[PDB]
């Protein structure tokens, strides 16, 4: 409105600036830059012997770094992250989480912002900082930078953010909600494509708790642990088998059985889907039951998922006749008239997987009683339909499954 920027005791100045910066609705940032006083406040930042001064130069850059990526890139080229960086390690409590408040709006902002504060080797410090004698605000605010450093995508090289597991471990050993939230997070990013980086996640011997949060009363907490597991799953089976090995199936069933957010219920559902690809253990949970009840009651974007569940299990003999004593065959076959083609192509692989059962149980003077089944729930109708329909790959698997199993 109307400053004086008298910079050049100016603390007094500094704080209104940093106090301008905090404004909630239009911060008047970009005519700071117009003012051209940043490079006077990254000098402040190195003022050791004045740490009210330093404080409240760090936090009104910290501002600055908020939004959008630029105005965020000027902070970069000032030279003020490498300042940040040694600021972890100065004897002001108060410089130090403000340092790594900093360092958080920076890393989160883009990955290209994140690998340029790892490439400083911001880590070190930054873990150098969680111990008994640390306190509640900066135990938060350092597992949320954390999350930052390993946040985005393209993700950041996994032996970067690798020394970080030994740490997060004990963080999800933590009661408080604001940090196992984040601890949860930060796993879920670094678990995501590649066995390599889940090897090193249950290495860590997080799993074991993980299992204990999906019982968690609050699902900021429960989504992205629940994340985090069904990571592990995605890849190869002897990984899967360690969340077998730890009962983590009995916490999924409640998430299916009780009415949790719609949201959680998809993601439980997801996770179970890459477990059958083992498929002995989920059957012995009882999950059948509760994934076609899901599967006819539950919204469509749970449906979908269970749908994904059924079908994995049929691909991967015995098993496939519990199944159909659970009655998911009317299930799967009203789903064949569903506006979505990937979840018709999923349902015709399950029925298709069940009719070569039925075939094969049949030669053992009889018919084939899952065809039969299929028939009685309409299916058979449906199934005909198809060689009416848009998409000549489901005419295809439509027709196949006609010639093969009616004729």
């Amino acid at each position: 409105p109307a400053m004086v920027a008298g910079i050049w005791s100016q603390l007094e100045a500094t704080n209104l600036l940093r106090k301008l910066l905090s404004i909630e609705q239009n911060p008047p940032i970009n005519e700071v830059v117009q003012s051209g006083v940043v490079p006077r406040v990254v000098k402040f930042l190195s003022r050791d012997d004045f740490p009210k001064l330093q404080f409240e130069a760090a936090w009104a850059l910290t501002n600055i770094a908020s939004g959008t990526s630029e105005n965020t890139n000027v902070i970069i080229e000032s030279g003020a992250v490498p300042i940040f960086i040694q600021l972890l390690s100065s004897a002001s409590e108060d410089v130090r989480e403000q340092a790594v408040w900093a360092l958080g709006n920076v890393a989160g902002d883009s990955p290209k912002c994140r690998d340029l504060v790892l490439s400083y080797g911001a880590m070190t410090p930054l873990l150098s900082q969680f111990n008994e004698n640390t306190k509640l605000s900066m135990l938060r605010n350092a597992t949320w930078t954390l999350s930052n450093f390993c946040r985005g995508k393209p993700p950041p090289a996994f032996e970067q953010t690798q020394p970080a597991l030994p740490v997060l471990e004990r963080l999800v050993q933590s009661m408080d909600e604001e940090v196992l939230t984040d601890a949860c997070w930060a796993l879920s990013y670094l678990s995501d494509n590649s066995n390599d980086k889940i090897q090193a996640v249950i290495e860590a011997g997080v799993v074991p708790r993980l299992i204990q949060l999906l019982g968690h009363s609050s699902p900021s907490v429960l989504i992205p642990a629940l994340r985090t597991i069904g990571n592990i799953v995605t890849g190869d089976d002897l990984q899967t088998q360690m969340v077998l090995d730890q009962q983590a199936l009995p916490c999924l069933l409640n998430l299916l059985k009780n009415n949790y957010k719609k949201s959680i219920k998809k993601e439980a559902c997801w996770t179970i889907s890459n477990i059958t690809a083992q498929i002995q253990a989920v059957i012995d949970a009882g999950i059948i039951q509760s994934l076609v009840w899901v599967l006819q009651s539950a919204e469509f974007e749970v449906k979908k998922e269970a749908a994904w569940g059924i079908s994995n299990a049929t691909s991967g003999h015995d098993q496939i006749k519990f199944m159909v004593s659970q009655g998911c065959i009317k299930p799967l076959c009203d789903l064949l008239t569903c506006p979505d083609l990937k979840v018709v192509t999923v349902c015709l692989e399950a029925l298709e997987n069940i009719l070569v059962v039925g075939e094969a149980e049949k030669n053992l003077g009889e018919d084939n009683l899952y065809a039969q089944m299929i028939d009685e729930a309409e299916g058979l109708e449906k199934i005909e339909n198809l060689q009416s329909h848009d998409n000549n790959d489901i005419y295809d698997k439509a027709v196949k499954i006609l010639e093969t199993f009616w004729t």
